[PDB]
């Protein structure tokens, strides 16, 4: 039995149980024979008895037997209104493990979604409509975006809701909301649907076959949910989902979750629909993405060579870098940037106090090799720096010399203070058996603990533009010296 | 007004007046409420009698289709497959607007598969394509193959404008051009815009008769606009050097890469040939596929090779951290410096002393390069890929060196290090054989793809591959990090 105690490892990929809208059955390889079959096969294709050991051709008959064969020849295939008694059936079909699923539903909107933010000239603008596009196309009553974050926490950076709704706008989550394998399967499938939080789950028969295996059902659609996230969702109010996965540089960069407050399930053209949108979105987000990168760095050389042909005409470089250092800021995301050259600080914006700076420097020669140096958890390194954690939580250090203890600093506050969070602290949430860790008002407070005394990560970008400055000052250093 | 060599440069392809003869052509108004123009073979081809200029368009063509196409044009001009026409026949429409007339154009329909299935099959065959290389080379098998030309090759445009062939596949009897260039001039400013606008560009016979447009020009003076009209007739210019290859058909896929022409896919037939539209249009979007796969491709590659220089230059700066002599260490590794970037040949001048490695200018020739790069420089990478150009007494060299960038490594010295590229047709990888000639016409032997190649090789005498915007970086970064060895250098010693 899952708890909040082993629910991190939770092997959700194998449950032994389909969600109530559709059936499911499992045959060998080769479609040859029928191994498993969901209980409601009976009701939902009309078919008697345990069908565990009637062929394939037995149970779908000849046609169908033949058509499904011929698509497994071509992720899981998708064969919307296929003819079964002549009724019809929207079909799922995928080999994995050596085993046959299929599952059935009974039965240009990508292209006028795709044309609705393919104009889109940010990531910003992207994000913020697609939440408004995706609620108004596929009527959920609310449309979030998460970003992962480093450490795998997820931020709210976009939301479309039904008025009367509370916002999550510009929340977090920590990781551990999403366990692992649940990542797994969100990087595996473009798509998760659940149509019922409450609906009663049926099981899969047999859950263990003869030989003692599970049946895995990582790319089945209709894989039922973790009694963990059933709970979660049910004290939100949720009664359904469909999340989109967001690929980026070819990891899970994060979701577009659409959430109901009653049952809901599209039809599988819609699903399709939704799919072709999310590969769509995930190459747009990229490329906007790249642009923002480039535009960043290019904006960085820009400021630095200024610096350079400035500098070139100054007998005093570090007159020159008192006055100047503060528009070393402007070169990535900062609250405060400070100088330290010659035990002497000058500082902008926010920073520790004078009087805390010369442990600062004195670690960072201890730590760095002569590199850019950075932290975004400055307690960890320093314990007494926690006194000052409030204003500067993180630390990226440039060196200036490789003989003398001298820098360039950037500084960020403590993550909690930059919040910008839409959402109601008065507003509550029922809990089930499993208590209060199943909410979002928890959650939220589970994510600021993770976070506490830390700042934002210098990203990869960050670290560049700090190289980028550690080169352009080197440079500066020894043009001076060459003259003068 | 007659097209020749004097004037075809600025020839007004968009209006010939014509249109070829696999099709027919009817220019309405802009509501498609009345003909207007007509192409002579409407009659024949739609079975229409009468002068056709002045009647609405649902009397020539059923209100039926009308309705059928205005509804098109509410939703690139549009591509109609197998659209049915009054007397119960099916044709391939093309549909579009521009300069305010409504443009229509027909073809006789054939059978054919789903546009989207053929593309698909196509695309599947290079998606996997993991190299710039591997994807210009077997993408002109994939589309002989798929389309049934001759020859199919790939142009890549040089920075001037030149095409170089850089993938070709063709029937066995048939020259290569393979690694051959051809000039700018050989390909018009108004022919390369409308290799922009146009995806595809169809020529069905290069010797047929032209089919007029009536009228040519209407009451108020106004030729007929076929910018976007795939039926569209051919400069005389280009039909006869057509005819002079013994090429008769050809179809072009516009490459864009970075909003702007890469280069073609060329697709020439000796014979009379056509495509149907459904086979057209899945040649756009395997067009577009490649494109974006090639530039996906060419980010990869630039990605890699920057990378593999920062590598290089960090091992660099690791190792002279523990030299007491940095002369001495560059002595001895300069050479090293060569598998930064393309070039024939490197060397290091510091002190009024010379290095060389590979093909370098002679050691006397080495003191008035630098005074040159020492008084057009202001301290960052200089280079050029026609060094006579800047230094007359250079053209002697030309065949070992034609280019050259020049790193710096001193403000106060004229000291560098010196990249060199070889002339560009010392570099040549032509498959083609020199004793293919060729027929001529009127205009004579200018269009001609022997004379085209010695025009091209008189545009790039003396000169060298141009240094690219990945070669410049990469250049920067070394000059930085030399810079940076040195600093450190004077820190400690
Ligand atoms: C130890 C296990 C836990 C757990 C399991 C699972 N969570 C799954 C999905 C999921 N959970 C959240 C959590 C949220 N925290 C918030 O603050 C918030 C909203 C304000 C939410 C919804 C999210 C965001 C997700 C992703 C899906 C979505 O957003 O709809 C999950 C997968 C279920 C499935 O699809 O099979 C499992 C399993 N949840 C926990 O809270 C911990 C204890
Ligand atoms: C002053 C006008 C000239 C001219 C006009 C046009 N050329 C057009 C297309 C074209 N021409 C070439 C030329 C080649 N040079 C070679 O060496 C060679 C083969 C080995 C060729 C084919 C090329 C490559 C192209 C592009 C199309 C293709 O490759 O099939 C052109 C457009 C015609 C149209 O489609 O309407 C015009 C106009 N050609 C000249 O040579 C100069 C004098
Ligand atoms: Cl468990
Ligand atoms: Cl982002």
């Amino acid at each position: 039995h899952v708890d909040l105690t082993n629910c991190d490892r939770e092997p959700i990929h194998i449950p032994g149980y389909i969600q109530p809208h559709g059936c499911l059955i499992a045959c060998d390889n080769a479609m040859r024979m029928v191994l498993r079959h969901s209980e409601n096969c009976g009701e939902l294709l009309g078919l008697e008895g345990d069908l565990n050991g009637r062929t394939a051709e037995d149970v779908l008959g000849k046609k169908l037997v033949h058509d499904l064969r011929n698509a497994l020849t071509v992720r899981p295939a998708m064969l919307p209104a296929m003819e079964t008694d002549g009724r019809s059936f929207d079909i799922s079909l995928h080999r994995y493990k050596s085993t046959t699923i299929i599952e059935f539903e009974p039965s240009g909107t990508a292209r006028k979604m795709v044309d609705r933010i393919r104009e889109a000239d940010s990531v910003e603008s992207l994000i913020s409509r697609t939440t408004r596009l995706v609620k108004a196309t596929l009527g959920y009553d609310r449309v979030m975006i998460y970003r992962f974050q480093e450490d795998g926490a997820g931020k709210v950076v976009s939301e479309a809701k039904q008025p009367e709704l509370e916002s999550f706008l510009g929340q977090y989550f920590p990781a551990s909301d999403i366990p692992q394998q649940a990542r797994a399967l969100f990087l595996k499938n473009t798509l998760r649907i659940i149509s019922d939080a409450s609906g009663t789950r049926i099981p899969v028969l047999p859950a263990v076959d003869v030989s003692g295996e599970p049946l895995d059902l990582s790319y089945a659609h209709l894989r039922s949910v973790s009694p963990i996230h059933c709970e979660y969702l049910r004290n939100m109010g949720v009664a359904a989902s469909m999340s989109i996965s967001v690929i980026v540089d070819g990891a899970l960069w994060g979701l577009i979750a659409c959430h109901h407050y009653s049952p809901r399930v599209l039809s599988m053209p819609v699903r399709i629909a939704a799919e072709m949108f999310g590969e769509f979105f995930s190459m747009h987000l990229q490329v906007l993405k790249q642009k923002r990168r480039l535009d960043t760095i290019n904006h960085a050389h820009a400021a630095l060579d200024r610096f350079l042909r400035l500098a070139a005409h100054h007998a005093n470089i570090e007159e020159l870098l008192v006055d100047s250092f503060q528009d070393f800021a402007d070169l990535m995301p900062c609250d405060g940037v400070g100088l330290w050259v010659g035990n002497n600080w000058h500082g902008h914006g926010a920073t520790p106090p004078h009087d805390a700076i010369p442990r600062l420097a004195r670690f960072v020669a201890s730590a760095s090799e002569g590199r850019v140096w950075a932290t975004h958890a400055l307690s960890q390194a320093i314990p007494e720096a926690e006194i000052y954690a409030g204003t500067a939580a993180g630390m990226l250090a440039i060196p200036l010399s490789q003989v003398k203890s001298d820098y360039l600093l950037f500084f960020r506050k403590e993550i909690v203070q930059n919040l910008n969070w839409a959402g109601n602290p008065e507003k509550s949430y029922e809990t089930g058996p499993m208590g209060d860790r199943l909410t979002p008002r928890k959650s939220f407070a589970i994510w600021k603990e993770t976070v506490r005394l830390q700042a934002q990560p210098w990203s990869e970008a960050d670290r560049e533009i700090a190289e980028a400055a550690r080169i352009a000052l080197v440079e500066v250093a020894f043009h001076h010296s060459e003259h003068h």
